[PDB]
DNA sequence: AGATCTCACGGTGGATCGAAAA
DNA sequence: TTTTCGATCCACCGTGAGATCT
DNA sequence: AGATCTCACGGTGGATCGAAAA
DNA sequence: TTTTCGATCCACCGTGAGATCT
């Protein structure tokens, strides 16, 4: 009957930020001028957003903390995805596969201190191997769909007993159907920050190989995500950790130390490379952690990879060794989609660079598996880089929490609060309601090493200044 | 050619509060829907507002302050009021004048840590002694035009060097012309705060009586407003003053105190009279002030009248005559419309009540004026009742004034900034201006004496809770 | 003058209500 | 009937001008 | 853990620019 | 010509996530 549908009149409601009764304002003008089907009225605007809504039985909100049956979550997604994206009845009897990454970060708006939320974005829906849908942004905040949040201050232990509680529900998920199609979920833990991947990084130790015990006939497993962290979550921490363990045992050229008095010079050397260390960047370094022993943080490691030429000729190492071992991880964690035959022989080249050059020292688990398997997770799965969503994108997706409980939410009562930004949240999410934002400007293009552009290939539409 | 007019898309763009983005949107986003003649583009919205404003020479912008030359002011708002809100050639030799209240007031906006802002409101253009335009709600910021704003905390210095800067221009202006008819202006300063009224009150003391010297052939001079301001300007304190005079030479009965041993217990029964009243309500009285003599703030002369009776006990004066005098000065700051003749017989009854009772005291030139003559000027003058901008309504002033400097105002520059707040407050105070608010909810009304009801006219529409 | 206590109100979107259409 | 749609209601509460106070 | 320093960016509406129509 | 109209530019700056620090 009118001109704007039910579904974009909400799109021009949340582009616009418009409020009832800024809408309703909006509708009766423009009602008065004559032309009378130009906007539906704030009822069926209201009918549009009931459809984007997982039913009431999985929405759990209370005063602190707002979830969705994650089951149901993605069975919306599907049925929106279908509903309108596709020239439907195309495939009637493909193999239909959603893959889609999640995570969780924390935020302090400036009680309601901080917002710990799980989010999840649907990358792509592929037809037995054949790409139907795709994301168009998969690094901004246009698809991030919420699973939770919740007003407690992020801890390290909530970190985990979300973590537990998600993936225990990960696997109990069986697929999703939708107009006679049947579509199943691939789902990749790949929306983590930094601290909380040092937060989950409790992986310590494991025996020599679980892959290796040379050939790889020991199968992989890649249910619960738990691979894919362990080897690449970041990794950042793990491989620096051995260096500097190198770095000590330099001047005498032994793995088991245990020899004829070197431990104490191992230590001595230990406080003069620190020293120097101290001074040229003033950084502190690994040398006592209370808790999973000695250890740094990440945004300390990123500086320690910053110039590897500098450190490693103040640390007494191979400047080469380092400059690839920081080639290699900032192309992992580039945000870049990863070219992998290229980075297959970059790693080998590497652990070759590394075991032909130091033998006194043997591959510690984690960077045997950087090296030598590493390579092989980002082909296997598919993943996106490790990347989440952009500096600019999470901000966006901050302030307008921020924005949904302050100027958008009923105040009634503390529930009907959190429902309100919940049930926008999900809205201006939604794989069917175009929603428009300001045009972002073009940033100076992020420079990696020398070496990683070859390793990386760098079409994609991505604006991060310091993690992408 | 399109639906929406540039003059009412300007309408749409303030009820909706619509930035300049927000608008590009709002267009681009209906175009595409394929409905193409609904909104102006923004060019054409930015053409319509420069027809809302004085020409470019007479409003001057500075880092601290914007004000607009009185005069252009006065000749834009007739010129709008002309140019759309009549059918007009009905009158081509009636006389013409419009009448307009103003006044200014200070707000703190929590360096820009306080503006002081003049208004003016046309309230009635007449033809020839009949009603050609009104201002259907006086008390309210649909007309409230500004002349001059600036980032000063507002002391007792500007204030004067204000009233003076903008009376030696009210007496310069001559009459504004516009298609071919010839309008005279009438200004009426009543737009004055509680405060500024203390701070204007320094016409301390005068002869016996400018017009009295009973007959009244001393005639008036109504120009640059002094008279209404000292006769009734609120007032408030004169009459509570004198009051007090007698009620310290209430046991001896003598004006001339200079007689033998009086003095003394005057101050001795002063300070009674001030122990039981700073007992009873815990408000300090007249006692000590540095400056004009001994004298009190109206936020405490209020409360002198609010309850007559009992301060009418306590201190040993009458409680009828403090009633009444609460009752007239309750009419004349009550904001309602003042029925003259009533008025006129309940005054004569008061002076009735306060001189056949109260003889040896003789009567100040301000409780003199109040009372004898004080009812003239209502009708001579046909002024609006003392009030200005409502609560709610100075409210939304300064809160609309915070609006457009923080969100809706240019950051390039300082000056732009305030040009940006000027050039909005004229649009969003035009007389053309279909310009929307949410509906205001009901209040009690306001309850005042009940000899004041017979006193007043209470058809308005006004809502204060304070001062009206 | 400058600081704090008070306290009535603008504003939030769904839930209900009541006509009125389909 | 069953939907559509405007007018109120819900309860809180951030805010900002008045009031009181040093 | 909790606090502060840093600092690149979203957002503001008119001024200019350049085609493109009237 | 003279207006219309979209795409940038203007310069600041409040803000908010990172970084550094106790
Ligand atoms: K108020
Ligand atoms: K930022
Ligand atoms: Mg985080
Ligand atoms: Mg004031
Ligand atoms: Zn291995
Ligand atoms: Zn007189």
């Amino acid at each position: 009957s009118t001109i704007f549908s039910p579904e974009k009149a909400l799109g021009l409601l949340l582009s616009l930020k418009l409020s009832k009764w800024q809408y309703i304002t909006l509708r009766e003008t423009t009602i008065r001028e004559g032309s009378k089907e130009i906007y539906p009225s704030y009822y069926k605007v209201q009918k549009a957003k009931l459809q984007c809504y997982p039913p009431k039985a999985f929405v759990a909100v209370t005063d602190s903390s707002a979830k969705i049956a994650l089951q149901a979550l993605l069975d919306l997604t599907v049925n929106r995805i279908f509903e309108t994206i596709r020239s439907p009845d195309a495939i009637q009897n493909k193999q239909l596969i959603l893959i889609s990454k999640w995570g969780f970060d924390g935020a302090s708006n400036q009680g309601d201190s901080s917002i710990f939320m799980t989010s999840l974005v649907p990358l792509k829906l592929t037809a037995d191997g054949d790409t139907v849908w795709v994301n168009p942004k998969p690094c901004s905040p246009m698809y991030c769909r919420p699973v939770q949040f919740s007003f407690v201050k992020e801890t390290k232990d909530v970190v985990i007993n979300e973590k537990t509680a998600m993936d225990d529900e990960i696997e109990a998920l069986v697929p999703s159907k939708c107009q006679g199609h049947e579509i199943s979920h691939k789902l990749m833990m790949t929306m983590i920050d930094g601290k909380i991947c040092t937060y989950l990084s409790e992986a310590k130790s494991n025996a020599a190989c679980y892959l290796c015990l040379l050939d790889v006939i020991a199968s992989k497993t890649i249910s619960s995500g738990v691979y894919e962290f362990g080897l690449s979550t970041l990794a950042r921490i793990n491989v620096m950790e051995c260096l500097l363990h190198i770095a000590y045992r330099l001047d005498f050229k032994k793995w088991s130390a245990r020899g004829e008095g070197h431990q104490e010079l191992l230590h001595s050397r230990k406080k003069l490379i620190q020293d120097r260390f101290k001074d040229d960047l003033n950084l502190l370094i690994d040398i006592v952690k209370q808790g999973s022993g000695t250890t740094n943080d990440g945004n300390t490691a990123r500086r320690f990879f910053e110039f590897p030429d500098k450190t490693a000729a103040i640390t007494g190492l191979d400047e080469d060794l380092i400059r690839r071992f920081s080639v290699i991880l900032q192309a992992i964690t580039s945000g870049e989609i990863i070219d992998v035959p290229k980075f297959k022989e970059y790693a080998r080249t590497t652990a070759e660079k590394y075991v032909e050059l130091y033998d006194w020292y043997y591959m510690s688990s984690t960077v045997h598996k950087l090296l030598i398997h590493g390579g092989d997770i980002i082909a296997e799965n598919a993943i996106v880089p490790i990347g989440s969503l952009s500096e600019e994108a999470s901000e966006a997706r901050n302030k307008d929490f921020r924005r949904f409980r302050e100027h958008h939410s009923r105040k009634k009562s503390r529930q009907a609060s959190n429902e309100d930004i919940l049930n926008m949240l999900i809205i201006s999410s939604d794989p069917l309601i175009s929603f428009t934002r300001p045009k972002l400007d073009a940033h100076k293009r992020q420079t990696y090493f020398k070496e990683t552009v070859e390793l990386l290939q760098l079409q994609d539409q991505e604006a991060p200044t310091e993690f992408h």
